[PDB]
């Protein structure tokens, strides 16, 4: 699995490789791994399975409105509850956020991280991608989208737990 | 164990062998894994326990109706569940569901996964019986039941833990 | 431990050997393993303790009642209240009970197993005593009783966890 | 640890050796292993920490009140609780019982057993008392209590884990 | 693999299954794992690869010329050499023979095993086919060759490392 | 890795992935996984190193030479060496070679295997090739050349270790 | 295995239980686990295959030859060339010598040990059968071969790797 | 470590950094993992120990020398050396080597791997390196070596065990 | 990570590093691991999750209050309600607060540790930034300031979990 | 096991215990583990089997003559021997030697330590009489033989694999 | 163990703790770590036993000479032979060896390490002894030799594992 975020020009997009594997074999190939938000305001993708996301969205769906739309303040309500609540604290994966000006990787083990850079990712193809996304950011002047789908892309091409049939959202 | 689900011409057709394993010695070869839920437009099927199977099959049932026969929304409510009902989560069979549009795999680790290709398997022997109705599928004209009768003959043919009594079920 | 089920011309007999095992010592050489349940019409073995025995007995005489002597539907509700009651799924011991028509095996892990075949064994000798079973079943005019006895007898010479001292039950 | 239970001429002895170890040091070489309970007419002996067989000895107590001094019923009440109360479940040792007619070795697995013999023990150097006293009831006339002294003292010489001060009583 | 040996009425029959698996799949079904060596006069049977097998029969056939036709001396030294030499050390097959009138399992651990009975086996399936034979032998008035077969077909259905496709040799 | 032969009416035909695979990561994707030994008479497919490779084809080509192109001679004395000789016992490719009327399976554990159809695979996802192939086989009348494209992009669709880069070579 | 050896008035007798077994199948119950070495004059039990005991006793043979039939010379001499023999290092087994003076253990770690007893056992039951031999001794007046039946026969008893078949031999 | 090589406009450019870690903490920063062989035509590149590399390096120089300077089969050569013989097996290390046309990961398990890309680099960040050059390859006009220093340069961001003190060479 | 804390002549700083790791790769650089608490009279930071840190420093602010400002006794209540707190307990981060008189070490082990020196740290690098803070702090007349910010560069530049990137605070 | 060695005003004393365990059972109880070499002049003691140290002593005897009784010379040169020869290598004991000036404990690893204090010890009761050496050299007058017997003693009381059966030697 | 070596003003100091711990006992605590070889030239220092020490450094002294006093050439070829050698491959230590311009880090795994700051160490305290030497060497004018005995007190302090018994050497 792979999931890229990449912020340029004032437009925030995300991508992820649709593989689902199961030991050694590839059970789909066109996996969405990656959904809207907060009223599509917000992105959020996912490395694991569809029922432990969805269980974490809803909940983050809830801080958000709680807390008036503020991205950081419900990233960081959703990893205390995900790290102490009985139910959460049993699912396992892990999570890509952002909205137009932050994004936040969230863990089960109260994480909520902000890479210091315009790209961001997740998953075992996370820092292929990523490299990819650093090199296309700083010596192109290539769109947000494009990069993001150039560097799945790549990713895809090197690690064997993704692929390239990437899935698009923006912001 | 080997379940396997093939849609073809608007028919969906779901067959299950019947070999019961115990460490190197076969118990049983005349399982019944497959049935019919829903009032007899869902087709289902399981690689574990008898017990397991039903009491997961009574959740989904409360599923589709609860949904309105959405099949989609049952599979990903009765996942959700089965990961964090303290009941449901001692269950560890494996189970494989479809109707006439759609087909599941769920898991109990929150996996609903609906592969991207008329047919579908779960079990030990579920990838060699997947590999022989693709082929049968793309290279020849024969309905979703001739081909899960000849694909699961082949799956039991080469896997120890699945034999060649077969249960079909259709919708 | 053995647990031997024969069935032959409408008699059933079940045999159970009488070595208790404590890491590589014998403990014990003369348990009763074997017992009549539902008012006599119910062959019920294990391998396991004493109390986790007694305990799941005396649900199964209970299930006995609820559902009218009927062991099918007795043996499977025994198996879903094994695997979701608090108290039960505490217990490991291992079942084999038969009547007069039906036999099942039945464990802590869901399962309700009934071989196709007119004979069923459990325990660590359970397939040393099924092969000389069959053997007699199918190559001579043995009643159910005699097959027992031998099969019973050469289980306890090849396993070192099962002895030659047999309680027999019959139905 | 050994501990061992003798019946001859209508007196039932039981002995207890007095060494705790911790890793490879003792702590302790004068240990009490061998209590009285049901009112100076049961004997018991316990494998294991202090608190833990006081816990289940209370429990025991109060099984032997309630079932009318029955040692066989209470036993079996006991390995019961034993094995479902979420307390005691968590408690590790191994105990043996007796009374002037009957012995039963319990343990936290729902174990139940009375040896066919009229000697039994248990601990790391059981089984070496145990053969020793076999030997000496079988070819000798000596008493229980001489027996027991005999046998542990023999024990305690072969086992690292089991010494030479015992504490013997008698019911 | 079951390799299965019976001696009755001075004459000696030695079966083996035809079953290749690599994992859990079934890689060829019609494997000859019995042979004849010194002359026709001893019956060779093996559990494990070809290579192996032929490696160490070569040096059985050479023991069995060195010592006369001396069975137990030649087991004896081929199990001496397979635990010293550099070359045999490597090879792991287990191995069956026997003559007229003895039966000897050899290991690679320098064991030389002759049971006590008129039946031995080696393999996965042994075991069943040996309690099968034991139960004909004292039942039945049935030739060693009948035996065989009927005993083998017994643990093909029970084992699911062992087939029905047997080859059957005699002395 | 994915390597598969199919026979149909005379015509044999190899196919094999091109993906090389290190942890998780593809490090190319173009391998030549197939050839043609013994003056063009003799297919040979590996997965495994190319060093390990060529030492072990090199070895059966003088075999074949030894041997006058006796396949099943040549196979048997090859896997002979690999298991005796100090050089090759450090080589752990998995061989599979075949002419116009032979298949032969070949390991370092002194395996020489010919299965009993007319198909035949190794590697990873040699079961899903073989799976599909036998579907093929029996089902249509396709010639083996057609069966082998087919299966094997059955394989690398199926298998994260096998890709679609096919080489055929055919005799 | 249970070896056991004792000494009383001028006569060492050793015995050994017959029972050979692999995982938890009894192989053979005849076993021959007591020999006499050096003319018939040191006696020599065995816990381990027999071709390693046959090359260990050839060794010892040998050195009783060298060393003028000096048991004690003999045994350290063994135990070193045990120790640093490519050969014999990689042989497993404990071996029980006795005359009609010294008692020794010795195995392949360098040891040879004479127990400060009139007896010596070794094996898996070898402590049953030492505390039954010590309770005789101290006792009764039973000869050394009577302790030995005796003792070994409550080995027998107790542990399930060794069984009632004894061998006894003298010197 | 990440060692990464990159062929553009005629030029091969090899680059690596100056990590060396032990545990967790940072021994030398300023490492040289890129060597010149084959008299200064040739790029060495190594992830291990300098004593390793240096060896294989000194057999690599020898292989080039006796097979005429082709790069191709001096590293098969070397891969089957560094296989087989006694000395070489024992080092640990991953090499990557490269001429004007040719570039090969060679392994100690008789891998000689050409990927089939512009680009190839070996160590924990290899990865990561790589997917930027990929990047910078298919998306601008920089040089291989811009691109080998900006790729570097992202490794060292993202890997702990790879830094950005970046070592050159080129052919 | 780093934390270190330095006290030099009634002043008291606290500096941590930015580095983010998630198994091997770095994820942020730019963390801020130290805060204010107690109304800018204490120093606090953290070793672990973010999440995890805010709910143990709000638990910490509540006890400062409600021991007014007792550093010590705050210390100790905080680690209390930690260990037994059933919320608090899933809670893994380590901390390390000080005021202008005291310095403690927290865990969720229920310990709470005041060096016996001016300086005190807790992380991967903590021992390599207090090594160098001991010897400034012995060996110069620099001030506590001066001192960890020379530290912490130290222990980044040893640590591969530890970076440049400091933050500092002082009271 | 104990060996101690105390220095006291010109005398120097070594005792070691008696004890030999196997496993969890004591075998002999009144081993010899002390002993004089070089003349008279060296004591000896050993933790570890029979026949590694008497060839260990026997190479330095032989290192004592070549240098000249120096027992610091002899210690490292048969440290050196133990660690390079191939047939020392495979001896495990740990050695304590002494004359009336030096202390050494010398291992199978290349250790040659000399403690710097009047006392010595080895063998897993060693630091028990070390303490009980060191206090009663500290705190009284008594002699270095009487300081051995009170240690030895007070070792064997508190670890299981240490008796009270002493063996002394004096230089 | 702590060894560090610190170059400062054209002149080079190493320094050595005396710490030799067995366990969680110390046996000695005033060992030399620390020697002069290459005819007072170069300082040698290491991590390990005597006897390995010893062995390695006269390999070091002939390396020395043999590439005319370049410790950089004979630190290689020590590694290599190290590495090669079955003897010295045998020998675990660690090393640590420098002269006026140089200083290397040497391992039994190929590995020579040559830090690019003027301070190194090894051990288990080398880390906190280097971070010392370093805040040192850049915030004070201290000669190497103050540098080194200030830096060993502070690792000695914190490294429960090093003591503050140093022994130095200078050239
Ligand atoms: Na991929
Ligand atoms: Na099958
Ligand atoms: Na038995
Ligand atoms: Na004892
Ligand atoms: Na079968
Ligand atoms: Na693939
Ligand atoms: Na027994
Ligand atoms: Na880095
Ligand atoms: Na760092
Ligand atoms: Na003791
Ligand atoms: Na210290």
């Amino acid at each position: 699995t792979t999931i890229l975020v990449v912020r340029r020009n004032g437009q925030t997009v995300m991508g992820g490789d649709g593989q689902v594997t199961f030991g050694s074999t590839v059970l789909k190939g066109n996996a969405r791994k990656v959904r809207k938000l907060g009223e599509g305001k917000v992105l959020a993708g996912f490395a694991g399975s569809v029922a432990d996301a969805m269980t974490l969205f809803d909940r983050f769906e809830a801080k958000l409105r709680e807390w008036g739309g503020n991205l950081t303040k419900a990233a960081v309500e959703l990893a205390k509850d995900w790290r102490t609540d009985r139910v959460l604290r049993r699912l396992e994966a892990l999570l890509l956020v952002a909205d137009k000006e932050n994004i936040f990787i969230i863990s089960g083990n109260g994480e909520v991280i902000q890479p210091d850079d315009d790209a961001a990712a997740i998953g075992s193809g996370g820092p292929y991608a990523l490299a990819a996304a650093k090199a296309l950011l700083r010596n192109t002047d290539l769109s947000a989208r494009e990069i993001v789908e150039k560097a799945m892309t790549i990713a895809g091409e090197i690690c064997i737990y993704t692929n390239q049939n990437i899935v698009i959202e923006e912001v």
